[PDB]
C-alpha cells in the first residue's frame, strides 16, 4: 500500500496547495526532485510521480515532464478542457495517472449517492451552492461540476467567495412540503494533499492508463 | 384520476384535495364521520382519518375494485387483518409517515454509514416548543437506520414542524444530511405519489419504499 | 386596536392573499373588495387596502385607495421608481405602510446588521435567499432590504427550491472565521400578521409614508 | 519583539502557538508540558493552552518572572479563578474561553438581541473534534452568560471541527440561527498574541478579550 522514499515533482509547487503537498509528503519522507510554477522549471532529480495542482496552461509542461521521466501523475488541477483530456489520454498510454476534481473521500462517496438519490427524487427542484475561499480562481468550483455530472442534468450552481473556506458543497433539493440538503465540508487544505498522497502511493507501479480516484479509495 | 377521501373534511384531507386537484385528479367520494358521499367510482381511495373508519373504507374500496392509500396511525391487529384481505383483492400503500424524503433517507443513510463505518455520527432534531417525546420518532427510526446507537440532540424551539440532521465527521470533513418538513403538505404528496403507483397496479400491498424506488 | 375594519386585498386568490383572508377573518374583519388578476370585486367601503399581488396591479390599488380614501398595506415586492412615484402621490391622500418584509425576525435583524457590518467591515459579506420554486421576482425584496441594512452592494444567491416561505442567510467571512446570520420564516401566516399590525396601525393615521419598523418598535 | 512561554507547548494550541509568534520574531524561552519544564531565559509574557491541573505552575511560573499571562485554558474551577485572580495583583492576564474575534464581537450583539426576542426560545449547539475533553465548551458557556440566562447546549463530538456555535431562536412562525465557525485552530493562536502584545508594558489587573480588541 505505501512507497518508501518516493522521489516526486510539484507543478503548482509555490501555490496553496502545493506548500500542503510538500508539507505532508515530507513528512511521510518523501523527496521533492521536482519543482515548476509560473516562474520557472527546477529540475534536481528524476522524479517516480508527479503531483500537479496549478493551471490548465501549465499542463503541457507537466505532461513533456512525466513523459521524460516515466513518472506517473497525479492531476488536481481543475477548470481543464477537451484538449487537456486529450493529452492526458496520450500520457497514459505510457504512464499511470490520477486525474480528479476533488481528492477527499467524501465528496467521492457523495457523487456515487447522488447518482442514485437523483433517480428517486427526479420530480424534485435541485441547486448547488458550493463555497471557498476569497481568492479562487475558477467559479462554479471543479467539484460542484463533478457533482453536477453525478446528477445527470444541468442544475443551478451558487458560488460563494468568502474568507478562508477550504470548500463546502450543498445539494438542495425540494418539493412543497420538505427539503434535502447533503453538505460536504473540507475542514483543511491538508485533506486533498492526503488524497494526492493516497493516489501518488496507488500509481506507483502500476501499468499505464487513466485510473479514477474512486479506484484509488474503493 | 378519480379518487375518493377517507377523512376529506380533516387537517389531512384538506391537503389531499388541495394536492390532487392541483394535478387534475377529481373527487367523486367524500367520507367522513358525518356520512359516506358516493358521485362516481374511484380509481383509489385515500384515508386519514381514524381506525374505527377502516371497516368503511375497506368495504368501499371493495366495491369499486379501487386501490388503497391508507395513512390513519393507530391501527390494531383487527386493522391490519382487514388490510391484508383487502389487498388480496385490490393494490395497498400503508404508512405511518409518508414524508418521501425521511423515507428516502433512511435507505441511503443504511448503505452511507457502511461505507463511513469509521466516521463519528450524532443526530440533531429540532421540533417545536410543545412536542411531548424527546427524541423524535423519526430521529429512532434514523438511528435504526444507521444500525447503531448515536447521540441525539433535541432541540424544542419555537413552531419548527420538524427537522433532522445526521452529522458525520473525520478528521479533515463532515457530511450532513438534513431533512426539513415545511408542513403537513410533505405528507399529502407523499400520498400522491403512492396514488399514481397504484393505478393500474395488480393486487397486493406495496410499501411507501417501493412506491418511491420501484424495489 | 381597531374593531371590525372593512378591507379589501388586492392579490386575494393567491398565496398571501388567502393568508391574509384567514388572519383578518379570525380577528373578525370583513373582506369587501377582492382585487385580481381576472377582476375587481367592491362590496363594500374599506377602511384600509392589502396589496401582494405584482408591480402592475398598483395602479388600479392606488386609484381604489385615493376611491375610497383607505389607507395602504404594500407587501408587493420587486417595485420601480415609477411604483414608488404613484404611493408618494397616494400618501399625500392617505396613510401607507409599504415593506419587501413583514416578519418580527427580519425588521430586528436589520437594525443589528447594520451595527455587526461596522465591526466586521474588513470580512467577506454574500447572501444567500431562498424562497420556493414559483417565486417570480430574484432576488427577493428581503435581500435587497438586508443589502441596504450592510449598507453596501453584496452578492446574493437566489435558489427557487420546492415550497420554502423564504429563507435568508447572511454570511460574513476571513481568514479564520465565518459568521451565518439566518433567518426563516416557518410559515406565510407571518408575513399576514404582520399586515394585520400594519392596517391597525394605519387606521385613524394622517396621511404619509409609515415605516413597518414604526409599526413595530 | 518578545520573549515568551507556552504552557501546553507540545499540544494542538501549542504547537499553532509557536508557528504564529515565531513568524512575527518572537522567541520561545519556556516549555512546559506534562512531561516537564524546560526554562531557557526570562519570558516576558506567557501563553497558556494546556489543562486546568497545569494552572498552578503556570501562575508559579508567572510570578517568578514577572510575566503577562494569555490564558485559554476551558473547563476552569472557582481554586483555578482565585488562583488567577492572585496573579493578578502582580502582572497583567487576558484570560478568554475564546480567542477569535467573531465570537466576541457576537456575545455583545447577543445580549441585546435576546433582550429584544426575550419570548422566543433559545437553545446552542456546539461542535469540536472527537477528542475535546470538556462538554460543553467554554465558548458555549460565555454565550449562555451573554444571554443571560440558562439555555440548553448540545455537544457534538465529531472527526476534526475546530469548533462551530450555533444560537438558535424561535418563535411559532420564523426562527433565528446565529452561527459562529472557527475555520483553523489558527485563529485562536492570533488571537492570542494580540492579547499577548496588549498585555505588554500594562498594568496589574484582568483584561477582557474584548478589550484586547477594543469591542
Ligand atoms: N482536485 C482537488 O482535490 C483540488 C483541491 C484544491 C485545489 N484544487 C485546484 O488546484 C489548483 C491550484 O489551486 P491553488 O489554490 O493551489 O492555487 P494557487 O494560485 O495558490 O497556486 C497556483 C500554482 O500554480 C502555478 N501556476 C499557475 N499558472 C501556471 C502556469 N500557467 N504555468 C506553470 N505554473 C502555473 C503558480 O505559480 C502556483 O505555484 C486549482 O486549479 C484548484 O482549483 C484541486
Ligand atoms: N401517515 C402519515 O404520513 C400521516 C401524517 C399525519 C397524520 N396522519 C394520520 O392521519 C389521520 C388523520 O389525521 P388528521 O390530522 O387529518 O386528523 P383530523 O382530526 O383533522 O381529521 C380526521 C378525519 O377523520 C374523520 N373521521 C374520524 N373518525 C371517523 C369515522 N370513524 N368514520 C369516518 N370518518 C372519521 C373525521 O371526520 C375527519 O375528516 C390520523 O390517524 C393521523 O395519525 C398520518
Ligand atoms: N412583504 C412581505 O413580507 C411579503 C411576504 C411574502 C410575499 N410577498 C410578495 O407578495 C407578492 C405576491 O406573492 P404571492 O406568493 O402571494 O403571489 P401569487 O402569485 O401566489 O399571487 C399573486 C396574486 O396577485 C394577483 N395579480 C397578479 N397580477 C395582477 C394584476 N395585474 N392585477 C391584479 N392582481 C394581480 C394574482 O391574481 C394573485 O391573486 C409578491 O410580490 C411577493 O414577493 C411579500
Ligand atoms: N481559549 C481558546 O480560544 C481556546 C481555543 C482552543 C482550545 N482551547 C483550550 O486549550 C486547551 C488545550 O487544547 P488542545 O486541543 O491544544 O489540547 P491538547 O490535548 O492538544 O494539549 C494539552 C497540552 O497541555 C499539556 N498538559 C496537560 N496536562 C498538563 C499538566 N498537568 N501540566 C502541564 N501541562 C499539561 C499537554 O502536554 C499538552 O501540551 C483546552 O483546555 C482547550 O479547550 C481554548
Amino acid at each position: 500500500h505505501h512507497h518508501h522514499h518516493m522521489k516526486y515533482g510539484i507543478v503548482g509547487y509555490s501555490g496553496r496547495m502545493g506548500q500542503e503537498i510538500q508539507k505532508v509528503f515530507s513528512e511521510k519522507g518523501h523527496e521533492l526532485v521536482l519543482k515548476v510554477d509560473v516562474n520557472g522549471v527546477e529540475e534536481l532529480d528524476s522524479p517516480d510521480v508527479v503531483i500537479d495542482f496549478s493551471s490548465p496552461e501549465a499542463l503541457p509542461k507537466t505532461v513533456d515532464l512525466c513523459k521524460k521521466y516515466r513518472a506517473g501523475l497525479v492531476l488536481g488541477t481543475t477548470a481543464l478542457k477537451e484538449e487537456h483530456l486529450q493529452m492526458l489520454r496520450e500520457l497514459s498510454k505510457e504512464v499511470p495517472v490520477v486525474q480528479a476534481y476533488n481528492f477527499s473521500i467524501g465528496i467521492n462517496v457523495l457523487k456515487r449517492f447522488l447518482s442514485e438519490l437523483v433517480k428517486v427524487l427526479e420530480d424534485w427542484d435541485v441547486e448547488i451552492v458550493e463555497t471557498h475561499h476569497r481568492f479562487k480562481k475558477d467559479a462554479p468550483s471543479g467539484t460542484a461540476i463533478l457533482l453536477e455530472s453525478a446528477l445527470g442534468k444541468s442544475v443551478p450552481i451558487h458560488s460563494l467567495r468568502v474568507g478562508g473556506v477550504p470548500g463546502d458543497h450543498v445539494v438542495v433539493f425540494g418539493n412543497i412540503g420538505e427539503t434535502i440538503e447533503i453538505k460536504h465540508r473540507a475542514i483543511s487544505r491538508t485533506v486533498f494533499a492526503i488524497g494526492a498522497l493516497k493516489a501518488a502511493e496507488f500509481l506507483v507501479g502500476k501499468d499505464p492508463g487513466m485510473y479514477s480516484f474512486e479506484e484509488v479509495i474503493f
